[PDB]
């Protein structure tokens, strides 16, 4: 049988960036496609895109060190240090998905680490030598000798060094060079809901915020469970763990991601409380048209 | 509501107290006799027990505003989320690290107004008289951010104390959370293997340590996806112990037994003296078989 996880919102991740779950949005704005390749799964649960089952392995590099006179980088492999393989992904698994910006991020030796010494903050940029489907990037302010075995994470983001824009859109993928397929709002007045945790980002579009389409706690959930898709929509209620009480129902799609119906034009999931749980009601058809959720 | 594990292939899954993949399991009479570690504690009926998060989002993360005082700066603590930290119900705030005997080398971000490298901070917090979690206070060094400043704080690298009283780092031991003051409320409780012959499996992850013990390896007793899993599924505890294999995903074999106790860790029994789980591979799936009695005797699993 087909569940999601009995665990309130509020205690679980983001699946594009390690940071709780404080709010829900729809976005007319941004909502009308995206393509996010971490926080991607089926309802049966297949992986898709770079997306990990473990929040470890999300917004997470590692490679060895180039030296070249264009600028050093990073020769790409999995976090576990096993090869990279172009065929199975965009590039390894939870390399981060947060396109048309600069990411700062903090690089430790895999190897004798020493210390201070053996920690550098670099600044990968999203120009020409951005390449992780061909298992390279770029890397500024890397000191590291040439072959060095790092694991880097994403510190924060800003907007991109060569001034093309002056803020961060985190609703765009990556340029990689076996992408997640594109989601659409499916019809009748059906939005996407967005799952948005707090980063440290300079100058977003929506502020510090980060969207995905699940919680990552329900991406390693649907992997174990694989329970098969009886239906073309699973109906959920969003429920108060405490009075047991229905707060509103969604959709959630094969596809792996949620929808709701907003109240008149209004702000639907966003006026919920975020300390809630979802809950598996139905199989429901294409046809079922959902109550609307929140206020006008 | 049926007990079970998640069927997820170890190497795919986190350390419970720091947030790497693990890429090893080791049993450790040295150090495995007695252990209190306060994450990565849950029940198998899926009680959090000490600091656990549900969440990995959570784990080695401190939240506070920064104070100035003459001894020095430091963080009034909250909860990740940004709600008051209560000493009553936990020994820290939930997914406080748990490393004790340790200097802390951390990366803290203003939560409000980010602007960039300024509204980054590399922070050194020791475990020496002003290391209070448990009073909702902590010390932190080189921490140059102003008075009243809302920080998000991840840990980046552990390395032997600032106070020199000790050469290297022991991950075998958890923090001194209300410091000489008073001893901390709601720990986990103390864990020993209990079984003939069984030594507590310890799930193995690489992490930044200079000079530890077993060099740049952390030790927990779960996966946290098995955290999150517990307190999903809420399964009643019917047995003593849940008897497991541990088997191949494609393979199928069944490379070896354990027993899984209420208090949510995991035994098995080495071979004479052997290295135990660490020669298997780390690419398997743990599976509950059945309910069996704390008497029940384990096939020896391993080499040597
Ligand atoms: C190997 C060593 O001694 N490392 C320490 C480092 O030494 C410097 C320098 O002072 C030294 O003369 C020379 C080689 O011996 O070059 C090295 O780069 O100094 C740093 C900075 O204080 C120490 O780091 C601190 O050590 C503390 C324990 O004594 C504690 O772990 C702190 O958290 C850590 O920052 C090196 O230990």
């Amino acid at each position: 049988p087909f569940s999601v996880p009995n665990l309130p919102l509020n205690t679980l991740s983001n699946s594009r960036v390690p940071s709780l779950i404080n709010a829900m949005m729809i976005s007319r704005d941004h909502g009308q496609m995206v393509q996010f390749q971490n926080g991607r799964v089926t309802l049966d649960g297949q992986l898709q895109g770079t997306t990990p089952t473990s929040l470890s392995q999300l917004c997470k590099i590692r490679g060895k060190v180039f030296h070249a006179s264009g600028g050093n980088g990073l020769n790409l492999t999995e976090l576990d240090g096993s090869a990279y393989h172009a065929f199975e992904s965009p590039a390894p698994i939870g390399f981060p998905d947060i396109g048309d910006c600069d990411w700062h991020m903090s690089a430790t030796a895999t190897n004798n680490f020493t210390g201070s010494s053996n920690e550098y903050q670099i600044l990968i940029k999203q120009e020409s030598a951005f390449a992780p489907h061909l298992g390279h990037v770029q890397a500024d302010n890397l000191s590291a000798g040439a072959n060095t075995d790092l694991i880097v994470s994403l510190s924060w983001i800003s907007p991109v060094s060569d001034q093309h824009r002056h803020d961060v859109d985190p609703w765009v993928i990556p340029r990689y060079g076996q992408l997640a397929p594109p989601i659409y709002p499916p019809g009748f007045g059906e939005a996407i809901v967005f799952f948005m945790s707090d980063f440290p980002v300079v100058s977003g579009v929506n502020g510090m915020r980060i969207p995905c389409t699940l919680p990552q706690e329900y991406v390693a959930h649907f992997v174990n469970e694989q329970a098969p898709t009886r239906g073309e929509a699973a109906l959920l209620h969003y429920v108060d763990p405490d009075t047991h009480r229905n707060l509103g129902e969604f959709k959630m799609y094969p596809e792996g991601f949620m929808t709701c119906v907003p109240n008149s034009s209004g702000s639907g999931p966003q006026t919920l409380p975020i300390n809630g749980v979802f809950t598996f009601v139905s199989w429901v058809s294409r046809f079922y048209q959902l109550k609307p959720v929140g206020t006008a």
